């Protein structure tokens, strides 16, 4: 409609504000320039990361890169705990979605398991910059260069996500649209092992229609809307595909570094 | 020709369809359940109105209320802003009727002066409901309760119309019928200052003729509809008189509020 659909693209919006502490507009906030309200402790190297492990208080020993675990692997490790924490908000997000909680628990898991990462790599863009990423609830800011300065296996597992973030932030979206662009990716019927495909697909459509008129209310000046946003939903389906591969290679040669159980469950079917 | 009279009534319908931004079909379809829709933003308080001004915009007017122009006066400002736009559509409608467009400009004006509010009050029913009414191209829906909760002057100038629309919509007319009805109330030979009243009288007769015959093929089992629509015309002719009087009082008592120049011309001697 034009209101019931206006209240739908709104409800999901509150579900997106009450489940994600770091919103794009609250992140774009820090990454300003003439802002001293919040100055993020920049990393760029092993020294700043070490003290960051103190100045930004991270419960996991004042660092964590001995002759068993190293710098690189400790970042990857740090990377997965945030992810695991974001998978958590997404779950609480999707559950706040209307007909989502309608689905049987098994289907809710299938949707998350397969779309929780495409969604997260999409929000990544919200806290990104051409020169770095926001970490530690806005208090940190790990430079992009620093991350490319990581070991061989790792290091190249975060750069493509930047390549995407750059472009994806060129569409100039805002939290309102993101709330809908996320719920759309989670409510994806093309997910493997989905039980009530017709149902999911139906909720999807109303999502994409909600996102439809909404890109009309807020943004009235382009064409990014859908052919670009929808194409980016596909672009994300590959980023995840390439990401699941490095992950499988890491698990196959990085016998030293562990993988969070939850993340091991998510992977093991994708290809 | 009794036959072929059901042909020029389609040309009057085409003028209606191509000129009025809101048709009773689009309205009935909007004031009906939200089963796949648009859903209007209910305006019932001062807050929903302020919200409205933002959500549904409205460009002009808007603003505050205590200074000179107030909340009630704000509504009356909005009413007269759409009344001046439906007058613009009515005038284009009348112009899309050869017969009408045949008369001399000066006559076309006198007709579009004594009849435009009567038409205007017949169309209001299409966009009205038992409880409230559509505004801003179906975008909004200002309730009847909100309207009658205004300052006593402005409060009772909108109520008689609701009273009228409820009964009118019981006749169950559609747009093809309203096109004819509206056209009949416009081309009325009994208007003050009419120059060529005979010609006008005649054009009306053909409209009333097609109209009675149109009610044939469209409302078969319908009761005494034609003559019923005739009494409505007279009803419409009196409500426009009491409205003109209410307007007369607000022009004497409500000097703080202003009236649209085109609207003062219409009432300059009505
Ligand atoms: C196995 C794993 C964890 O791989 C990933 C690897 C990297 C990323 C991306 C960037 C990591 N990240 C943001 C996660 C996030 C978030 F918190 C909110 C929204 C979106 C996103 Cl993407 C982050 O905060 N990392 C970090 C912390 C301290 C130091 C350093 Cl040197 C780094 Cl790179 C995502 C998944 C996965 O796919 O689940
Ligand atoms: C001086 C004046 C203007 O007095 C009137 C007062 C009210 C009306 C009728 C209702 C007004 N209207 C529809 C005009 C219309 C139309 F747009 C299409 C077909 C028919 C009609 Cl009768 C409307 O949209 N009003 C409105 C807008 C915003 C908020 C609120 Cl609280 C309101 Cl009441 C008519 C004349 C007049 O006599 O012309």
């Amino acid at each position: 409609q034009v209101a019931d659909l206006k209240a739908f693209s709104k409800h999901i919006y509150n579900a997106y504000l009450k489940n994600f502490n770091m919103t794009k507009k609250k992140a774009r906030s820090i990454l300003t320039g003439k802002a001293s309200h919040t100055a993020p402790f920049v990393i760029h190297d092993i020294e700043t990361l070490w003290q960051a492990e103190k100045g930004l208080v991270w419960k996991q020993l004042v660092n964590g890169l001995p002759p068993y675990k190293e710098i690189s692997v400790h970042v990857f490790y740090r990377c997965q705990c945030t992810t695991v924490e974001t998978v958590r908000e997404l779950t609480e997000f999707a559950k706040s979605i209307p007909s989502f909680s309608s689905l049987f628990l098994n289907d809710q898991v299938t949707l998350l398991k397969y779309g929780v990462h495409e969604a997260i790599f999409a929000m990544l863009a919200s806290i990104v910059n051409k020169d770095g990423l926001l970490v530690a609830n806005g208090s940190g800011f790990v430079t992009r260069e620093f991350l490319r300065s990581l070991r061989k296996p790792f290091s190249d597992i975060i750069e493509p996500k930047f390549e995407f973030a750059v472009k994806f932030n060129a569409l100039e979206l805002d939290d309102s649209d993101l709330a809908l662009f996320i719920a759309a990716i989670i409510l994806c019927g093309d997910r493997p092992g989905l039980m009530n495909v017709p149902r999911v697909e139906a909720i999807q459509d109303t999502i994409l229609r909600a996102l439809e008129f909404h890109l009309q209310a807020n943004h009235p000046d382009a064409q990014y809307l859908f052919p670009k946003l929808l194409q980016k939903m596909a672009d994300l389906r590959q980023l995840v595909t390439e990401h699941a591969q490095m992950m499988q290679r890491i698990k196959k040669t990085e016998t030293e570094t562990s993988l969070h159980p939850l993340l091991q469950e998510i992977y093991k079917d994708m290809y």
